[PDB]
């Protein structure tokens, strides 16, 4: 039933851009900015951790090549127009289609493109230290 | 040389190190917007995504995937419950402050913390999409 798998299989049309042996990209037909692009692995998995590594390695090179296509790569200064790369995992994180997809979203002004809510907390070395200790312990056992 | 993220990689500025790779370096965000807000950076210094060599880009998302195992985010294989965002910002207007490419792995446990997504739908059309699609295809042919 997955609509992105249907896009890949040519059963739903799409404004196709770069296609790879592993990766498929196309214009978002519900964009939030002018050339809003989606980039998906051909391996169906709902979240990032469901994608094999060899599919994951292919995504950012394709995204970076798309920035050449959209000419976003002509601005090598922090000012002027910019862009975001965003991938969502779960309803609460704003994912609706349950197949991994990266958004390449040009940021031309404040009214359009991604709007970033950034609720940052103060630095607290004691809590970070305890969190680092716990995460390094989970890392040791992943290895 | 004047880049906090380069200095952090070299160990000249402190950091809470997590996974490191021949090509990638990751560590806790010390001004986090969610509990285990992690940063993931290529070791090569580029300001924007398009300034990073292909071989550094290929290694980033497998590291992010491995970090979702460290953070136990990989245990929820349903669209409900808690989630997470991967964000990368290019230029001041896109919310980028440090001019070394960094990816955010941000757990999404509730609505008050984590990434807040503003999503302003833009009125569009199959005519406009089609003409835009022809313009980008021409450019893709030149890139090739
Ligand atoms: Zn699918
Ligand atoms: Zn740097």
């Amino acid at each position: 039933s997955c609509i992105f798998c249907k896009i890949i299989k040519g059963e739903i049309p799409s404004f196709k851009l770069i296609e790879t042996a592993k990766t498929y990209s196309f214009l978002d037909i519900q964009p939030i900015a002018e050339a809003h692009v989606l980039i998906i692995p051909k391996h169906h998995g709902a979240k990032l951790h469901n994608i094999p590594d060899d599919y994951l390695s292919d995504i950012l090179p394709v995204v970076k090549k798309l920035t050449k296509v959209l000419k976003l790569d002509e601005n090598n200064t922090p000012e002027g127009e910019g862009y975001n790369v965003l991938q969502n995992n779960g309803r609460i994180a704003h994912q609706v289609v349950d197949h991994v997809h990266f958004h390449l979203i040009p940021k031309k002004d404040e009214a359009t493109g991604l709007g970033v809510g950034w609720p940052a907390e103060a630095t607290d070395f004691d809590k970070l230290g305890k969190l680092h200790e716990k995460l390094k312990e989970e890392l040791a056992k992943v290895d």
